[PDB]
């Protein structure tokens, strides 16, 4: 008789206590640098609505990336930017480095630091168990920091995630889909990869908060460790529901569905079908048991939960015992 409304169990009213200017994008006004500092050097993967580029600040010879704005809505680019401006400094959050436009097209463009990024197509092998308990915990510090700071990432992913091993360092990059939370509001659920959606998201469930974030870490987080990714392979948003409850179960997926009283797709409840909720040891094997250990079980099944809230918040999972080595370094 209609879905139970939902509010995070943390950081509820950050940006509810803020000046009006800190969540009120649309009336934030951009200050521009110069657009004839950068050349662009080359071509970086692509995207919908923008352009990536190497480049380098001719004023200093530094290399720095380039993301050119497509046609779009400028609200989004009022967003992303306010957002941006926001995290500026925080733990491993991408540094927006400079905004510039073409004076004559008025095509936007944001200059980010760069990122000797290693290949990842083929670099989560040599990471050892400890190089994935250190950037997950590293990825842990941005979330809380931006969740702090009354912002849902909403696209978290191993693409975005720019690691330079050589360096051990590590940012959380593309806040194109980032929002700001604020209480009872209804979000839009076509937000984050597909084998990143939480639950919530999969059942149009939209009054949800910071918690899809720490969904989508512990996909990574189980990628990682079983050597699989994505670890949830879905053929569509349907198939990717199915996907996690052969891992969950149903039982546990309808009693959340239950709880927040939410109203299923007929044929969604065929597909779903009938699934025991597996063990994570099922997934562990020769090749991948040296980064799977009871304590990475632990903190990956609290993670990985239905109910969002549920789920463990950036900095309780900061202080579970899978991260002791790295905190106590
Ligand atoms: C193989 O070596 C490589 C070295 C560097 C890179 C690379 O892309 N570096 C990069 N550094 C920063 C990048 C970046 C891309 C997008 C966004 C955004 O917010 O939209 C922010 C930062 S991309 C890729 C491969």
């Amino acid at each position: 008789s209609g879905p139970v409304p939902s509010r995070a169990r943390v950081y509820t009213d950050v940006n509810t206590h803020r000046p009006r200017e800190y969540w009120d994008y649309e009336s934030h006004v951009v200050e521009w640098g110069n657009q004839d500092d950068y050349q662009l050097v080359r071509k970086l993967g692509r995207g919908k609505y923008s352009e990536v580029f190497e480049a380098i600040n001719i004023t200093n010879n530094e290399k720095v990336v380039v993301k050119i704005l497509k046609p779009v809505k400028k609200k989004k680019i009022k967003r992303e930017i306010k957002i941006l401006e926001n995290l500026r400094g925080g733990p491993n959050i991408i540094t927006l480095a400079d905004i510039v436009k073409d004076p004559v097209s008025r095509t936007p463009a944001l200059v980010f630091e760069h990122v000797n990024n290693t290949d990842f197509k083929q670099l989560y092998q040599t990471l050892t168990d400890y190089d994935i308990r250190f950037y997950m915990y590293e990825i842990l510090k941005a979330l809380d920091y931006c969740h702090s700071m009354g912002i849902m990432h909403r696209d978290v992913k191993p693409h975005n995630v720019m690691i330079d091993h050589e360096h051990r360092k590590l940012r959380l990059i593309d806040w194109g889909l980032a929002e700001f939370y604020h209480p009872g509001q209804e979000y839009n659920v076509r937000v984050a990869s597909r084998y990143f959606k939480g639950p919530e998201l999969l059942v149009d469930y939209q009054m949800y908060d910071y918690s899809l974030d720490m969904w989508s870490l512990g996909c990574m987080l189980a990628s990682m460790i079983f050597r699989k990714e994505p670890f949830f392979h879905g053929h569509d948003n349907y198939d990717q529901l199915v996907r996690i409850a052969k891992v969950l179960g149903t039982e546990d997926l309808y009693d959340y569905i239950d709880k927040y009283n939410i109203e299923l797709d007929p044929r969604f409840n065929d597909i779903l079908g009938r699934h025991s909720r597996k063990r994570w040891e099922r997934f562990v094997h020769s090749e991948n048991q040296h980064l799977v250990s009871p304590e990475a079980l632990d903190f990956l099944d609290k993670l990985l939960r239905y109910d969002h809230q549920s789920r463990l918040t950036a900095r309780e999972a900061m202080e579970h015992p899978y991260f002791y080595t790295v905190v106590k370094d």
